[PDB]
């Protein structure tokens, strides 16, 4: 028995697993996967150096390693209607580094969604070699709807003339129109890149439109809504980009990669493939929709766009609480945990924000419905109105309590 | 019962676990890790997102993750005797790449050892992000000796002018002398950046010299000779440098590191602060020994340099075989699993080689001691002198598998 050698690391993983179970997740990017995805990247995979591509390895004795990463591109391919993928990106932000390396080069103009409006650090941040390599000009959406404007952005992609135009969010509400970015793309020229990784478990349940048939090329985490183990994936159609693609993840970007990690993803797909992950789509949807409409409803609260089409949302709370920061503290103290958030235009510091985001897939996962989704977002409303009388924050804890308590994680 | 929904995926694991258990492995960068590092990477620490540092991270819900990054940084820092360690580093390149970053801007002119004498891809190979985006210009081994000639790498870099020295390899059989590529770097007015990812493990046991006194910065992976997961690791003295590496990996290069696997990394860097890791390392510098003297001895065989003083030996197999990928073919039909390999001044193509990479760790950690390596070596002679002979190889097959039963993998 390893754990008695080494107490420590042992009893803080016993605490996280404790934290996960008395915890109420609503950070939109987490989720809760499967022991099957756990079992597999806890396996002997991780002793074998896999450098190289499935019958094109740098080693020997990788004939079985083969069979693993091929069965994670083949689910890939069929589940998300690619004729190509790629499995060995160690994260999303090493897929995006990987497709930016095959498309374009440094100093190349791309056009990517604003941060302030759910644009990810690997869209152009400053301090991202995103921004560092390659020009980076943002598109917002409309000041007042919240909505991406196709025109406003068509305008822009004609003035701008980018050789390469990143869409996907980690903080919008709505469905993308994956044909109107490719439609902007084509009239100037640019490849579309569509980063899916907030939303390939909802393109992959039907919940969602897919971006794959419209982008040259589709990135993803393996994590989030696909519910996953950490890790990135890359897809398209093209037979030439595919080529540069698999060159720029290896040898261009990473070395070896973890095949116990990607005999995980070929798992978390087999899982995306059966017929309950559509079923999981749905609640994710209604769940979301549940927690946005109890703060649609009270005054004090405006959600960001006015509703979601997917797992997420924002909620502007300056009203109840000074800033996002101090709602997500709040928050905590109820074990409730999201994450404060920058809304659209934001006003206030990025370190303060005005807003919270919200999602549905973890406590989905753990098997929650449209009544506990309703129940959550009224003890959020309740903990953020009544910030200062801690008494009754610690009812919010004890009622938490009851409903984790039923809903166990595992 | 997860097995039974997805039998392709489990069988094809199954099989892998067979596989390692019935092959010798003496690929020199492989190992076999402990049942406790395979462990910590199957938690559920894989559902939590912890973007940023221990005490500074995006989101919430990170109180004991940070209990687990912190134990791996201090496990490093103990061990490696450094002032500062980043253990967020997907994989070798991914630290290396972070290195770069830090302390050098694209096109700057660097030095690393030739990839024919045991320089990575991340050393300035023009297929690697290294070698695309800085100006990097090799310095090889004496072409007698097969040693590092530290005089003529001083007149070469006082030629070049480069902004950084790259030592360390991963084809070098000899103990490196980081005194003297210190020495180098600060005559010319250059940082020193170590790879050290195959040596680690003989730095943890105190068999190969400490690079982290005298390199600026300190690389490595977390698997090879350390016995870790697979993924990577950086070590400085110099706190400015550490702010630079710690914003290079995230959000320069990285999004979310990996805190399943930080906690097999905490694992395994407590492992390696055993006192049975020195044991470990005695016995992989012994058993590197006896194989080479036995194809020392033999007259067909020449081992580069003449010898070892780490866990890895080239040999020169072109007088019995045709070129290494030949002797690699023919060791795989007895069930020995090691690469082809370039010698230095590599005269053959690159696909084929002159040479054979051995590595002790695998067999080692296994519990194989010198009668079993020399053994191993003289069935790799056996079957590289009858590689024609299939009643031959049918019979060093049938002794692989006495051996491999003998010493069962976990
Ligand atoms: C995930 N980013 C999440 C989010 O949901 O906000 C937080 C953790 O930043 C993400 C990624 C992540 O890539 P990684 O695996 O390197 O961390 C990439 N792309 C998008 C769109 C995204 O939401
Ligand atoms: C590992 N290179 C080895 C070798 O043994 O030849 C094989 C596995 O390519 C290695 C790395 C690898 O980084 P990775 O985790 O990105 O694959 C980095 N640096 C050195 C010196 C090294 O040997
Ligand atoms: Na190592």
């Amino acid at each position: 028995d390893y754990k008695a050698f080494d107490p420590e690391l042992w009893n803080a993983i016993d605490a996280e697993a404790e934290r996960q179970q008395n915890n109420i997740e609503l950070i939109a990017s987490e989720n809760v996967v499967s022991k099957a995805v756990m079992a597999a990247q806890g396996t002997l995979l991780t002793n074998k150096s896999a450098e190289g591509y499935p019958g094109k390895r740098y080693y020997g004795g990788t004939a079985v390693i083969d069979v693993v990463e091929t069965l994670a591109i083949e689910r890939a391919k069929k589940l998300f209607g690619a004729k190509f993928a790629n499995v060995q990106p160690h994260s999303g932000s090493q897929a995006n580094a990987a497709v930016y390396m095959s498309l374009i080069q440094p100093g190349d103009t791309v056009m990517g969604m604003d941060l302030s409006a759910g644009g990810h650090l690997t869209h152009g941040a400053p301090v991202s070699f995103s921004g560092k390599t390659y020009n980076f000009v943002s598109y917002n959406v409309d000041k007042e709807s919240e909505l991406l404007d196709y025109d406003a952005i068509l305008a822009q992609a004609k003035e701008v003339r980018p050789k390469l135009i990143v869409a996907g969010a980690s903080a919008y509400s709505r469905i993308i129109d994956f044909a109107k970015f490719r439609e902007i793309a084509d009239a100037v020229g640019a490849y579309l890149m569509v980063d899916m990784a907030h939303i390939a478990g909802l393109v992959a349940s039907g919940h969602h439109p897919s971006p794959v048939p419209y982008a040259h090329v589709t990135t993803t985490t393996t994590h989030k809504t696909l519910r996953g183990p950490r890790g990135g994936l890359i897809l398209t159609d093209d037979e030439d980009i595919a080529k540069k693609l698999n060159s720029a993840v290896f040898p261009g970007l990473q070395g070896g990669p973890l095949e116990h990690v990607i005999a995980a993803k070929a798992v978390a797909l087999k899982e995306a493939l059966d017929p309950a992950f559509k079923e999981y789509g749905e609640n994710v949807i209604k769940n979301a929709a549940a927690m946005a409409d109890v703060f649609n409803q009270h005054p004090d609260f405006r959600v960001i766009s006015g509703g979601t089409n997917n797992h997420l949302f924002l909620v502007d709370v300056t009203k109840v609480v000074e800033n996002g920061k101090v709602a997500q503290n709040v928050l905590e103290e109820v074990n409730i945990t999201l994450n404060k958030n920058s809304i659209p235009y934001e006003q206030l510091s990025p370190f303060k924000t005005s807003g919270i985001r919200v999602g549905s897939p973890a406590i989905t996962s753990r098997g929650m419905g449209e009544a506990e989704s309703r129940q959550i977002a009224e003890w959020m409303v309740e903990a953020l109105e009544n910030h200062d009388k801690p008494e009754v924050l610690e009812r919010i804890r004890g009622d938490v309590k009851v409903l984790t308590d039923a809903f166990p994680l595992y």
